[PDB]
């Protein structure tokens, strides 16, 4: 969009695309898996207000990532996997730069894999249905 | 305030950095069993350059971009040719086409679409082979 640097888009082509725009300053990311990733529930702030979002499905059990105060996203990475009949992401997990987190998932597939030397991720966007069928993010120094 | 995402590879050789370029003009991928080295001819501020990182070896691959073609893909495979951790197969894709891979030796994939932005740069490790890879990326 505006010097926006989207890069990704990791899984299916399945499930409807959701955009979630880039952020102010992330505060929280929850990963809901059970075989595979169901959904990613995310907490920010944008142009003043505390905002959430909730993408992909409504299983799995959670595992929230609290971004602390100087604390980024600075790593994801995951499996995309076959789940009967659907190509969702059956393993995900990120990286700050002070702690890892993750991969939440069971289902092994074709790995990928975005380590940033320098910058941040600030956002999220994808497609979404009853699980989280492909992942992508917003970049930013 | 750059954007510098991955080094997908191994440790082994030496570090290089081709920092951002204004505009690249063409990248030459030598490959064989393996990726042997990347070859990388851009503008940068008025002068037109041309850097080189990898081995010596390998056959050239040319991907020459057009009027108004940008880089917006990158995907290969790091793996352990006889014994270093190097990039088995690299290609490229413009927002108009897709390159490659090129080389023959799989190892752990990896992928980076670009949805919005382009490459503008390299860096990574490099000695006989292109052990390492990793981009700059502008809006
Ligand atoms: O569907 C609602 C329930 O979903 C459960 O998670 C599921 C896992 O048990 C299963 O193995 O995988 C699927 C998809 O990955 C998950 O939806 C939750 O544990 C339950 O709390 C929830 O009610
Ligand atoms: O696979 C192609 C079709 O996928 C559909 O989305 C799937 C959902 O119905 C289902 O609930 O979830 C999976 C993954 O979570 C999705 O692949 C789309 O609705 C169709 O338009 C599409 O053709
Ligand atoms: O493997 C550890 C050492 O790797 C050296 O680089 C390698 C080159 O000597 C060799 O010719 O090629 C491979 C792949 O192209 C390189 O990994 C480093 O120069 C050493 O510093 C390092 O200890
Ligand atoms: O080293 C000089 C020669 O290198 C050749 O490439 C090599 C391949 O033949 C071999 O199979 O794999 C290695 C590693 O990828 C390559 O260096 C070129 O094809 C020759 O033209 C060149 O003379």
């Amino acid at each position: 969009m505006n010097g926006a640097i989207k890069v990704g888009a990791w899984g299916g082509n399945g499930g409807s695309a959701f955009d979630m725009g880039p952020a102010y300053r992330i505060i929280s990311v929850k990963i809901f898996s059970g075989d595979v990733v169901d959904g990613v529930d995310v907490t920010f702030t944008y142009y003043g207000k505390t905002e959430t979002r909730h993408y992909g499905g409504s299983g799995g059990t959670p595992h929230e990532i609290v971004l602390q105060e100087g604390e980024y996203l600075v790593g994801m990475a995951g499996e995309v996997a076959n789940y009967h009949g659907a190509v969702v992401l059956g393993k995900l997990g990120f990286s700050t730069n002070k702690k890892a987190y993750g991969p939440f998932g069971n289902t092994g597939g074709t790995p990928f894999s975005l380590p940033i030397a320098a910058g941040k991720i600030s956002g999220f966007f994808g497609r979404g249905g009853k699980f989280l069928d492909a992942i992508g993010v917003y970049l930013e120094p």
